[PDB]
């Protein structure tokens, strides 16, 4: 099967500048060579160039959103294509705005996708509950059916179209939710496993659950959209909203490796990583070899090893 | 239901001076105004001024007894009366001496009690076990009937009576404790989780047997005496006897937030955090960051987020 | 039952020198002393002097062949007389290469043994599949019968008798194993519990199966090689191989918690410290600590405490 590499380096979606030079941090530390030593088959699209929209003006609160808008149309148009001739889409982003194009542009191609949303937060956010003027929080809001005509339409994104529904979508290592969010969740009855579930159950259990929740009654592809803070700051810290108590490092992996088991995953998404935010050059580093861990667990390298196959060692 | 605050900045159950600085730095990051926050209201009874005594010669090897003692009987008249008034007491102190005023005052209101003591010490040395002249790990050897009579009367303390049983109370994150110590818990049966306890049963699995074993029988109300050094020196660095190994942010928070979903937390104590010992600044935010998250959690604030009832978000 | 340490200085296995002042910074550490506090009786036969082999030319890819053999050779004659005496040994190393005589050794007087290996890698790489000339990763390919005959004869091996079946032998802790070791554990069918098995299980349910495979048909003494490789670099930095998303200091704990709990301990390797990797002292002190900590764990150290017996501490 064909994986096919994306460059999203955007970063309207936060008051951080910076995001912008994540997909370079990645492909830096040899993101697309290890991919092409798995079993798979990796084309480097490059990076996107999003036009900039002069006189953005604020919607309300919500900031830059026809360039938020624009440059997600764009992705859309991309991932549909690349998911169009069978292949597997990576998004290597920018902040997690990017998901607004990365899923619809998946679920135009595969309307019966399900959403595995590991992150610290909900981003689910509507554009009149938003303390801020951020999209960071607000992608999901755009993609789900049960939210549309519920905020007035956005400047921009009139050319997207709610395609997956509160059932469609799993959250994992939730920690950092705002009372707008959390009461979004309640009432659409969105499956969530928060730091605390993840407690209680163990990783383990976890995965195995939300894998007979989405996949429980018909098989379908999955999209994996990886916000680089569900990990805990010790891990990823180049992140512009760390959080403590996050997943950790083996969990992160166990997550990819049983995702790949399941031969199911169509779309990836790898957001937040920012290069300029690591306090040292340590931190960076850190946080850029565990997100190319991750790409890699999710198409094949687990931690138990991995010998080629129809090949004698001995 | 009520919710009311008591500074107990006292340091003589300790050779480290620093501890009296607690109830300050934790006031001074937040935790009173984020209090009012949650479904409860909050009232800042103050911090108490403990006279000290002159010429507080040492008995045998225990240091500073009047001292300890007196102004622990005064914490003991404080916490009773807020108690009388049907409030939930919360004790920002000091070393853990502090916990024979504060668990006795708690008694004589409510003597069917029991007691939850997440600590990487047992602080049950009886003035003769001891190796040290220090209160702060004999608090619980003033507090058990079942010790009463077995170590001489120390100046100081004969106004306390011991109330609760050595099966009223229930261990967590055990990790440090003397032969003296260890010989008590398993000549009087005491209910114990330590660290490699929790180990094999993951922190859900242990709050889930405690609950069965204090709340089994017959309901009642919770004393909750969380010594800071529970938690691994990553987390909460600013204490004058950590021990690696120690309870993660994750498994400190999940147990406070169990606690709160059971509605009977009564009393709450938050030792051992000492501003003064933390290495860098950085040490000392951390300490009383998760501090207050604690806190945070006995009273309402979830992992999963929270949203004000009968309130329409959309 | 007595207890036997022996100091094996020797690194030869590996290009790093360094791990032959491992033995003295363990015990630099107070490592004999603590041992002496325990139930036990220790005795130090001190450090081995192992004499060079001049103009040893590499074999093949293989490096000291013979300076490797000859060294293990001798620490097999010690192992099995200090067996013979029925003490348990505890041979303080080096690189894992001195697993050969340590453990051939330790089969020559009870060849029903069964082996638990601690350790980030397999070490099971043959003469031909290694691409190091590295021995510290072959060990284990040197004692299985399965793979008698199935590489040439290593100059220096020849005193060797592969002991223990694939059968015997349980892996805790793997996180990097190459094509060709991952080929002969799958070939041999050898039970191993890699990082992931670790995360789906929780040590707990780990030790509890790797005991009814190895003790549930016979009970047999048990020989402990641990390679403080296991551990995560946060908690033993000063290996020559460390490999990120390890064992933790707690886990490593409950290992040794659980093989004494058996009473079948009969030998023991702490293998890889590398006191002049340590990139800061506190790294090296830190390293030496876990591991002085895992050894009084095998030999009685609970974390909930130890009270001695026959005494009454009131
Ligand atoms: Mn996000
Ligand atoms: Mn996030
Ligand atoms: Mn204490
Ligand atoms: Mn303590
Ligand atoms: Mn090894
Ligand atoms: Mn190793």
């Amino acid at each position: 099967k064909p994986i096919e590499i994306i460059g999203a380096p955007f970063s309207k979606g936060q008051p951080r500048g910076g995001v912008e030079k994540g997909p370079a941090a990645l492909r830096k530390a040899g993101l697309v060579e290890k991919l092409k030593e798995t079993e798979y088959n990796v084309r480097d699209h490059g990076d996107l160039a999003f036009v900039d929209v002069p006189n953005d003006s604020p919607f309300q609160i919500v900031k830059n959103p026809r360039s938020v808008g624009k440059a997600n149309e764009q992705l859309a148009a991309v991932v549909a294509e690349t998911q169009k001739n069978g292949t597997i889409s990576v998004v290597l982003g920018g902040d997690h705005s990017m998901a607004i194009g990365s899923i619809s542009g998946h679920a135009r191609v595969h309307p019966d996708l399900c959403v595995i949303w590991v992150d610290a937060h909900t981003d689910i956010n509507t554009p009149l509950t938003t303390s801020s003027g951020n999209l960071d929080g607000q992608p999901v809001a755009f993609l789900l059916k049960e939210l549309k005509g519920k905020f007035p339409d956005v400047p921009g994104f009139s050319w997207v179209t709610p395609c997956i529904s509160a059932k469609d979508i799993v959250y994992i290592g939730l920690r950092d939710v705002d009372p707008g969010e959390h009461y979004i969740i309640k009432t659409l009855g969105i499956k969530y496993f928060s730091m605390t579930e993840v407690d209680k159950l163990g990783i383990g259990k976890v995965m195995e659950e939300t894998f007979s929740y989405l996949l429980g009654r018909k098989k379908r592809p999955i999209h994996l959209s990886f916000d680089v803070d569900g990990l805990d700051p010790v891990f990823t810290p180049a992140t512009g909203t760390p959080v403590v108590g996050g997943l950790s490092y083996r969990e992160g992996l166990y997550i990819t490796e049983e995702i790949y088991k399941t031969g199911l995953l169509s779309g990836l998404d790898i957001m937040e990583v920012n290069p300029t935010l690591g306090k040292t050059p340590e931190e960076v580093t850190r946080t850029v070899n565990t997100a190319v861990a991750l790409t890699l667990s999710c198409f094949g390298t687990k931690r138990e090893g991995n010998h080629k196959p129809e090949t004698d060692y001995l």
